[PDB]
């Protein structure tokens, strides 16, 4: 299955932690990556409050279950010294969000699957129309028809 994963990081050098995310990301079990986007500096979402983010996306192959990657991604923050979950932000070392897992719909305690909120966020959009330029999502909306309707603006490069 074709997972699409959010990578974020504002807090002890964004560029270092999110190249150890993708190596830990390829060496989860049962998965390889198959595309990474490039690096993008966002300004933080809310209280301004705080640094800026790198954001990027990648395309991780798997035969985990999904909570199963959920559970990697988990440890891999907790490896990179995230320990806050589920409150309001400040600087985090890694956040890792799983946006798409194939085609699936999932709506549990642990897993909101499409991201409950990736169709508002260009910091996570533009990755992955990067990567994915051509992806339709379970509702049957294409990708490039959610940037283009609204007038998401462009991005900057780290
Ligand atoms: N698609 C998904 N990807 C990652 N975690 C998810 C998730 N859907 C639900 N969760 C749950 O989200 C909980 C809180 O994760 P956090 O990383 O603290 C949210 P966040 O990434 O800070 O906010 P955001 O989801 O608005 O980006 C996790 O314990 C996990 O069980
Ligand atoms: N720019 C930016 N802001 C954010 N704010 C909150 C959250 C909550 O995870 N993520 C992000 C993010 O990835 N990028
Ligand atoms: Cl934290
Ligand atoms: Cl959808
Ligand atoms: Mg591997
Ligand atoms: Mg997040
Ligand atoms: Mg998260």
């Amino acid at each position: 299955t074709v997972a699409y994963i959010a990578i974020g990081s504002n807090l002890a050098s964004p560029l270092e932690q999110v190249n150890a995310a993708l190596k830990a990301l390829g060496d989860i079990p049962e998965s390889h990556i198959l595309t990474v986007s490039s690096f993008y500096r966002t300004p933080p979402l809310g209280p301004q409050d705080q640094p800026d983010y790198l954001n990027a996306a990648v395309a991780l192959e798997t035969s985990l279950a999904p909570e199963e990657l959920l559970n990697h991604t988990q440890r891999i923050e907790l490896q990179q010294g995230r320990v806050r979950k589920a409150e309001r932000a400040g600087p985090r070392t890694l956040d890792l969000d799983i946006m798409l897992f194939g085609n699936e719909v999932i709506n549990t305690e642990r897993l909101t699957v499409p991201h409950y909120d990736m169709k508002n966020r260009g910091f996570m959009l533009w990755p992955l129309f990067e990567i994915a330029p051509e992806l339709v999502f379970p509702d049957g909306e294409m990708l490039r028809q959610i940037l283009h309707t609204r007038a998401f603006d462009k991005l900057n490069k780290w």
